[PDB]
């Protein structure tokens, strides 16, 4: 026992595991229900302090595989884990969930095998992302590992003979390696003659077992531990496209670990802790140099957090836990339930405070979230405290987050119209390379930033199952060598494969002082996906397929801006030096030429040529998008409903039920009678899913009556029932 | 009459539309001549039909005077009658008229795409798009250019600046005699007794101007997106692709670019103009091939339009003639039955080619596993480290991936842009997955298995990916990730085979296992390949340190064995002691190099197809003169079962079930592993099984039963009793 006289029991002697893991660097996994219990508490605390709570709030049980391999809830000592892979089924009471949310938390027990994956990990990893899978439930995964186990077969250590090519001097090499009969008897004798392959030669006079290969007894040696691996990085792949999937990065995480936190998608990276393919070591050794000093230089936060691999940074592994359980707070409980509300008190009824100036620099997050002044908050599009950013350390230039919009919660892009930087790093394995800082221009989309919006797009998509804001700000694509060369294209595309793909109500907006050019316009476009997005421009916005210095370079030539100085000049007109009154007049008829195509690109032409549903107020634009997007949502739900036939079949049936009085452009009295009408219309339906099953056996019966009758006949507790009503 | 039209098109240095179905029909004739010299074409092998919109907007073929289009967006459907489809196959030609208003997108341009795009996908058939453009159509109100007024701020001097544009009734009554008040919106005022309708905005009578421009743009690139998921699509760059023309190229995927023809976005003269000097004299320094090829955009090159047209063709052969139908079987005088020839070795260098193709040698041609002459290699501009290609296997056509050996390198091009950027060269080692190298394989699984739907080997020869700092921030997982995420959207079988000379290790099997996609993929191993999850000087290191190897010298050395067993004595005076462990620690030292080798080869043996096989990870261990016979006959098998599995889908369940139901109609004396024998029963019996094919909810029943007679009511009764 060590220490001795303390307070309370020393949870490091008790369990001796525990320890283990805080010399590794990390928690206990079997302390992790613990930091949820935490951070579910301080969920509560900032959102209510006077809130109370009770131990019934959350609930942790340990899921094990039982005798037939399925899962069940148990209550046991930490640490009586025979593998490698633990798995916990939480049930808490949240804010948003105030009778309870569940989820699916696997971890690697970094003190089992050094975290190592076995087949026996593997498997249950992989039932348990499939138990999740079936009920819709987030799958948290908690990456503490060593990659792939490996071994050997330790029964053929103490055996094999060395058939030397001089015995007398063994540095002169050896031909291969073999067992003796005494060697085979060993194996035979413990039930192990499969674990080498042999082929019998004699040499003088004595049987000499040539070892062709070496299997081994023991599972979990090599390729069967690659097979599994690749199991659960399918498994992965489709739990993303499913589920809401989410990893902490809480200890090393190598190998199949590192490609778990990239299937997975969404990770939180743990400072400290890498992400790592081969080892600093292991590279020094293939390198033959002392290249890398520590793992960090291959997968630490500077490299993961920079690369947009990591999402966000946690300074300990609470602070990782708290960022889950904040993440979680923006999406559903389970698949395919609407999105959680959660109303706080910054309510939909207000301007907007913070307006952007065509003459001055802003932070997009001021737009977004608000921002705190000398004369006091002037507040933003989004609820006050609820813009939470994402893959904020990589591809600065667009800003990716979740948040709320009167309780709903969404996700949202914004523009960067600052100027960004990134470093380079300099590689220590190529002395001839040095750092480099690279400079983005804002408003452009680059390799970098168009591949975070379609990750961005594609994450609130899948899992999330959010709607979504884009606050369209960019001239244009990099249209230049380096960022052409570096697939622009490529990048760009996935944006339109993402919209594409998109299954909530999707809104783009240009908003005040914003602008939407050719290569930009075109991948945001609502035809691309017509059953969600929708767009808006704000009276102050811009669009053209040029900007009007091109559109004047092309449209607006000498020819006619001098037709035009005829026109409009008295001195010029009466001339036709006429070539000096025309130098006098180049500069200011520049700027009529460049208002007269300016004058073009306004909202009122967008709305003219029904290319946007309307032009907005930004003052307004809070006011306008809570109603349009609760309605949106409320209608999106009832389709849902309504697949248990077209969308425009659909849309035009809903609408079409809606009281005379109800004005369908009225986005907050559509919204209002569709909740109001909610309990009524959830009856409505399913008293006509009834009547069209009654109008089918009715058929199926006056068809085929003895048939059909025979079939009932065919067809415990739902017999009492059926009794029942016979009776009456 | 066409003369002038044509001679503005090879002004640009592309065909005139109306001229490119005859160079399909000329690249087609080729087609023919290259497979069987002696056969003579009709004029019937080859039919081009123009496609119009009817009264009710709908796609109808035409014969009609070429020139006659009234807008700048052609479309042509071609049945042509080809080697791998001699009663014909059909695809559809789109493509932008490069003399109408400059090959610019305008709303009916975008419209009648997106109409063609719809046509091909609702019938499976190809979608080859011809590019020749200068993006979204730009346009401004030009009735207002003649009628516009300035509010001065002092009429007197101009440059002391303007307030507003504005019309006068007289401008109003130009627009209203003309039927044209809503070219405008304006805002009524009265300055020095005179009314001033200030402009708020600029609309035009004219559409195509702007915004219904870029609306038009997006409806295309989305339906590019979703046609690539659909039927095989196909781009060749014949003149300039800009802006939304630029999007499509990479949309539809595969593109083949003219040499000379750039895809670009804002041209080389609008950047000089934003960058404030002339810093690029050419758009091809943007989207030439040195750039598009180079990096991927481009799968190939072509040195005119004819020979770009023969590139398609050609692709095309390897593909089923619409959505959905066979892979088209195209057998050669290279048949099955024979050995594989050139056989790679640990110590001599080679090109995968050679192995996949075949070699020309001195003493004659070495045979490679697939047919010779019908390796079409694509994307082999960029990340040479992967080389992908079709080739066909006993005719049957398949998406082929290997491993490039050889060490590639690439350079990285100095951008005029930045002074303070240089050229820089890089280069990788063979057998490693680069980011770049990575994200080609990935790509190439995803063209396989979209449009193309083909099945596909991976010649899997990988240590691992590079786990260096430059490629880790470079975000090779990210695009190691790409792969596991293609093969799980496979819908054709998949054969991985680790080949002789070959490895897979830790970080290169976790992406190529069949566990990944269960239901298509096969994995196999040649008797001289390798696999663990370390290279065997990494095992080594972990699982055979100081304490074994010590512990073998203890069993296997008479020297180390003796002074080990001197330490025993109890008697021994402390600096006897001393001198025999100094002894037994020199002869440690002599000993671990060749036990280091011995631990070597201990791990070595571990990493055998054998043990694969004893620990069923891959379905069996080949030799590689054999795999060409033993391929031919499980992927003939393969596609035999397929195609069952699917026509019992429609009748009635998972995979499992319906492989266990096709494969119990098997007579009992089929061996279910005989790939040979099963193909040959299945061929011989597709009559006779397309005959065998051939031949909340209580309370519903609660209120049914409730309708049903006394009698009916009586024996439901009776069996609830
Ligand atoms: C004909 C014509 C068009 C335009 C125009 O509409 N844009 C200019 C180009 C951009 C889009 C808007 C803005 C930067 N950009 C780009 O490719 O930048 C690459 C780096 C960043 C390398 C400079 C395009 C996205 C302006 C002018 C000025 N003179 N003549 C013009
Ligand atoms: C512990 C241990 C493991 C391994 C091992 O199994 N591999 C070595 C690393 C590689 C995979 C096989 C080969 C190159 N490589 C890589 O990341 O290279 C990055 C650049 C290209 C930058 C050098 C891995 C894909 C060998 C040794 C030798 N001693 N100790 C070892």
């Amino acid at each position: 026992l060590r220490p001795i006289a303390t307070p309370y029991p020393v949870k490091e002697w008790l369990q001796p595991k525990r320890y283990k893991a805080h010399l590794m660097g990390t928690t206990y996994v079997y302390d992790f229900p613990e930091l949820f219990r935490q951070a579910s508490s301080s969920q509560w605390k900032n959102f209510s302090a006077d809130v109370k709570l009770t131990d019934d709030f959350f609930i942790s049980n340990e899921l094990i595989e039982d005798e037939n391999g399925e899962l069940t809830e148990v209550e046991r000592e930490p640490g009586a884990n025979a593998i490698g892979m633990v798995a916990f089924k939480i049930t808490v009471k949240t804010p948003e969930y105030p009778r309870g949310r569940q989820f699916v938390v696997v971890a690697n027990d970094i003190t089992f095998k050094i975290g190592s994956f076995g087949p026996q990990e593997d498997e249950f990893f992989n039932k348990v992302t499939e138990y999740a899978r079936k009920r819709g439930i987030p799958r948290i995964y908690l990456a503490a590992n060593s990659g792939a186990r490996i071994g050997m077969a330790e029964e053929i250590v103490p055996l094999f003979q060395v058939a030397w090519n001089d015995a007398a001097n063994p540095d002169k090499g050896f031909q291969y390696l073999y067992l003796t009969s005494e060697g085979m008897e060993t194996l035979k004798k413990f039930d192990k003659e499969n674990s080498v392959l042999t082929e019998r030669t004699v040499i003088n006079g004595e049987e000499r077992f040539v070892i062709k290969t070496i299997i081994g007894s023991e599972d979990g040696l090599g390729v069967e531990c690659l097979r599994g691996s690749g199991l659960i990085a399918g498994a992965t792949s489709r739990a993303y496209h499913d589920i809401f999937t989410i990893t902490l990065v809480t200890c090393r995480s190598v190998g199949i670990g590192a490609y778990l936190v990239r299937l997975g998608q969404r990770a939180i990276q743990v400072e400290g802790q890498p992400i790592i393919l081969t080892g600093a070591s292991a590279l020094n050794k293939v390198l033959g140099r002392e290249v890398y000093t520590s793992n960090l230089q291959l997968g630490g936060t500077q490299i993961m957090y920079n690369n947009g691999v990591s999402h966000l940074t946690a300074v300990d592994d609470l602070a990782g836990v708290e960022k889950i359980v904040e993440w979680m707070s923006y999406v559903p409980a389970k698949r395919n339930m609407p999105v959680p509300i959660l109303e706080t008190k910054d309510t939909w009824d207000r301007p907007v405070d913070f307006t952007p100036t065509n003459d001055e620099t802003y932070d997009v997050r001021w737009m977004i979230e608000g921002r705190e002044t000398e004369s006091g908050f002037e507040y933003g599009l989004f609820d006050k405290g609820s813009f939470f950013e994402t893959l904020s350390g990589w591809a600065k230039g667009v800003v990716v987050g979740r948040a709320r919009l009167g309780g709903i919660p969404l996700g949202v892009i914004g523009v960067e119209t600052r100027t960004v930087e990134n470093l380079i790093p300099a590689d220590p394995a190529n002395p001839n390379s040095a750092e480099t800082l690279i400079q983005q221009a804002g408003q452009v989309w680059f390799p970098n930033s168009a591949f975070k919006t379609a990750q961005a797009i594609n994450d609130f998509n899948n899992g999330e199952q959010l709607p979504m804001m884009i606050l369209a700000n960019w001239r244009g694509f990099s249209g230049g060598q380096r960022d052409m060369f570096n697939e622009v294209l490529k990048y760009g595309s996935f944006i339109v494969d993402a919209l594409v793909d998109y299954k909530q109500p999707i809104i783009i907006y240009i908003p005040p002082t914003g602008e939407l050019r050719g290569g930009s316009w075109v991948v945001v476009d609502p035809t691309i996906n017509a059953d969600q997005m929708e767009m808006y421009a704000d009276v102050n916005a811009r669009a053209g397929v040029l900007e009007p210095e091109g559109t004047v370079e092309i449209k607006f030539r000498r020819e006619k801006l001098l037709d035009t100085m005829n026109r409009l000049d008295d001195k010029y007109r009466e001339l036709r030096q006429l070539a000096d009154r025309e130098r006098e007049l180049l500069p200011i008829y520049g700027q009529i030429s460049l208002q007269f195509a300016d004058l073009h690109d306004r909202s009122s032409r967008m709305v003219a040529k029904g290319v946007i549903s309307k032009e907005l107020e930004w003052t307004e634009a809070r006011r306008f998008f809570f109603w349009r997007l609760r309605r949106r949502l409320n209608e999106e739900y009832l389709i849902k409903r309504l697949s248990h036939a077209s969308r425009l079949e659909k849309i035009a049936r809903i609408r079409s039920w809606y009281p005379a009085s109800v004005d369908h452009e009225d986005d907050r009295q559509v919204a209002t009678w569709i909740e109001e009408n909610y309990k009524t219309l959830d009856d409505k339906l399913k008293g006509l899913k009834l009547e069209s099953f009654a109008q089918d056996l009715a058929k199926k019966i006056r068809s085929d009556h003895d048939n059909a009758i025979d079939g009932l006949s065919e067809v415990t507790d739902d017999k009492e029932k059926l009794l029942k009503t016979l009776k009456l």
